[PDB]
């Protein structure tokens, strides 16, 4: 059948597993709310403290859909099946269907409230297949899907930054920041064309994915300590004359053990610290841009991005440069709150000393060199999937240090919108009425995985749930589970969150 | 047709009875309610007297279809038409529907309410084929269908014992109850997919059953009363020297009459007597775990279930082995409590008595010994029909002493739900519409049934109403009927309910 | 071949999953 009252597509859930492949199946219940009346404006977002960074940004009637994370995808089983069998795994596909929808129009008599359901209505729902347009999606950010499924999903609002403020805020003069301030684009989802569906109606959306591997393995030694140390080796060392205290130069063979390596640590950042009071964007690297005349308040601050984590790789002196996020929008200062760890794997640490003549001195920077090996963030279940590289010229190797990964054209982000309904007027407008949308989305991605053997007497380790802990209310309940109250409780720290490459072993 | 307005099926029922199989057929008309908001939570059931055993729990929104006793699919006189004609039958199979559904809107003006009905709205029915996910039903339990049609059919939330309260509650200490704690496993019906239906849709399911005969049959003599008592025994009775009071030992031969025989009673245990007040769990057997260490409060009580009843078989000594139920939820200690009671079949009773060298003495216990013969609880028009056997390496012969069955995958049950549909707010959330959902479930089962003939000259034994007593209000109307102050007058006592295996007979 | 100095069969192990 067709038409109200035949619901349109079924509820779907429940992994897979085959050897060659993982099937994640998720389904979720959302609503679209309305956001920002129908209109756009700019917003000029700023906290005050007017020091701030003010971004103007660009608001917009728009919701969107994120699919990104891993914990949305997977189960705490699901996820620690894979990261147990499996060397690497990369989505491989995505398919996601809107459907079940509902349109609810809100009523006020004042106080209360009143849903009337709804007919005649409509919601428009677009995706992007060419990128165009500033794609919302950042991989952190909050929200993605709920983790946990039966927890409706709230939407958020479409924005985009169509220029740094600062940089045509602009002072006095200048025809520096006119242009700058002249060429902001302006983007808006109208334009192209896009489905608008009445509550019968459904639709899909698939997605194909050009992507790199994420790989669970770690190496049992550094790059550079591969070698048998039983054999002597041909090479020498000559020493030059120390120059206080004592030891006049000399040159011998090198021992058998500890032979010389190729093999250079991966890059890393160190020296910088972060900058400032919070809310001020501290990152301890700013990226900018300072265009040769233009004019700047205080900043610094206050133009361009903090870079983070440097790092990457090369591990870090303190907290400051560890990751560490909340997983949870309730969180303070410290709550929630896990902080990244190292996974313990060699690869993966990465120092680097040079230096004295007498001793080792931790050095700064070490940027990009021939034979360098890092590897890539261990990730774990919290983090972004993926990441959209950014068209440009020309580019390094492209190794986030978040994790997750690039491509060229990630998932399109799907958005979806109320259809404003107008309402008749004398002056006339600008009024409309109230509703709202929800429904079901199905997100069915597909996981290229690969299956792990090896040589290794030994047995190696795996994610027990002995590395998590009880929690929530009175203590009762362990972690991945509800409370009485119930309230899922959270992995608290690092290890309870299973990370990838903690795991299995490769010979390198 | 299709859609909103036209029906999708009918209303069924009346049963058939042939020879060789029996098909009854009921409908009924149900409600789901949104139990437990839409979270899960866990609950901490316990009374306080905080002394109880308190189990912890789960709770779920979900509501199951519990199909499961006679009285649901037999009117009294569908049943006595089995019981009276038939030596045997077992369920062959089973047919469900879901149709004609109805989601109506709870509103709230304070006070009173108001149903707008409503359109564009689901039902999540989910089923186990698998049997997958802790299965609510357990054999007695309340509810199941109303066995008189009719009568709306209130379903009930879905919930499951995670892990025993206690042995994790947990006390300072441990990593013997941290474990077990941190074990508990946390089962979700989102999970594995499933449908929703909107009103114009519906659901079939169907069930096939490997299942074990249940038999309507008497045994007219003991097992070991069977013997030509006219022809003489070649056998001996050597009788050891009594030692007080008289009678020095010899040997003759066995009487005529009262030959030897193999065929041991059927095992009971008559031992122990249940234990404390109620509210405690008395089972006068229970089962526990105690691992090595852990710790435990006050108890044994506490920990593990109660064995009920001992028995089985082997006669009881007084009320407090006899079984009991209330036959209605209304029913207070005395009142409804309708007491099992002996089918006078001969199988059945097995006292045990060994001692003195004087006198016989009834022996308690009496475990599984090679030649037993016991036969199954008579059951009654009033129990379930099957109960699951849980999945396990090693087991007994596996007769319940509750009658019923055991099945490895009994009827998959049915999970249903409202389809939380939310609402935006500020905050935003936990808030959601106000619904339920109404419709009919027809269960059609095809019963294997078996049509006795014997060799006995004499009427043998059916189940009149002469058996059945007046009752209700105004002492008038019999038994299975209406009040006048229409109220269906429940049976009291045994007799009233017509047990199977209490007619016809069987040549052991 | 066959006979003293040609070894019968080799070494084996390593599982499979």
């Amino acid at each position: 059948g067709s038409g109200v009252g035949i619901s349109t597509g079924g509820w779907v859930g429940g992994s897979y597993f085959t050897d060659s492949y993982v099937i994640t199946k998720n389904t979720r219940q959302f609503l679209v709310k309305i956001q920002n009346n129908h209109q756009y404006k700019t917003e000029l977002i700023s906290p005050s403290t007017s020091q701030g960074k003010s971004q103007r940004c660009v608001s917009t009637p728009w919701s969107y859909f994120n699919f990104n994370q891993y914990s949305s995808h997977f189960s705490p089983q699901d996820w620690q099946r894979l990261t147990n069998e499996y060397k690497r795994f990369r989505p491989k596909g995505m398919h996601v269907k809107i459907y079940n929808l509902q349109i609810k129009q809100i009523l006020s008599n004042g106080a209360d409230t009143t849903y009337n359901n709804d007919l005649t209505a409509g919601v428009h729902i677009f995706c992007d297949g060419e990128h165009a347009y500033p794609n919302a999606t950042h991989p952190w950010d909050e929200d993605v899907m709920p983790e946990l499924p039966y927890q409706t999903w709230y939407l958020f609002q479409y924005g985009y930054i169509p220029v740094i403020h600062e940089l045509a805020e602009m002072e006095d003069s200048n025809a520096v920041e006119k242009a700058i301030c002249l060429q902001i684009p302006f983007f808006m989802l109208e334009n192209s064309d896009h489905e608008v569906l009445r509550t019968g109606e459904s639709t899909e959306f698939t997605f194909n994915f050009d992507c790199e591997w994420i790989n669970n393995e770690r190496a049992y030694i550094p790059p550079g300590l591969m070698f048998n140390p039983l054999v002597p080796t041909r090479r020498a060392q000559y020493i030059r004359r120390n120059n206080n205290p004592q030891t006049a130069e000399s040159t011998s063979r090198i021992a058998p053990y500890a032979k010389p390596t190729s093999w250079m640590t991966g890059p890393g950042l160190l020296s910088a610290q972060r900058v400032g009071p919070a809310t001020s964007d501290t990152g301890a690297w700013m990226v900018a841009v300072k265009p040769e005349n233009a004019s700047i308040d205080t900043g610094m601050s206050g133009i361009g991005s903090g870079f983070d984590p440097p790092q990457g790789s090369l591990a870090p002196t303190n907290l400051e440069y560890k990751i560490q996020w909340y997983q949870t929008p309730q969180g303070t200062n410290n709550n929630g709150n896990i902080i990244s760890n190292q996974p313990l794997s060699m690869l993966r640490d990465q120092a680097l000393f040079r230096g004295n003549q007498t001793t080792y001195n931790l050095c700064s920077d070490v940027w990009m060199f021939p034979n360098q090996i890092w590897d890539r963030y261990p990730i774990t279940r919290e983090n972004p999937i993926w990441c959209k590289k950014p068209r440009s010229d020309k580019h390094t190797t492209i190794d986030p240090f978040d994790g997750s990964l690039a491509m060229d054209h990630p998932p399109g982000t799907i958005f979806i919108k109320m259809a404003k309904i107008p309402v008749p007027s004398n002056n006339n407008a600008d009024s409309y009425l109230n509703i709202y949308c929800t429904g079901q989305v199905s997100c069915e991605i597909v996981w290229e995985v690969e299956r792990y053997a090896t040589k290794n007497w030994r047995p190696e380790r795996r994610h027990t749930t002995f590395g998590l802990g009880i929690g929530g209310a009175d203590n009762l309940n362990p972690t991945y589970h509800v409370d009485k109250n119930g309230t899922y409780i959270q992995p608290t720290t690092w290890d309870m969150c299973f990370p990838v490459k903690t795991n299995i072993n490769k010979v390198l």
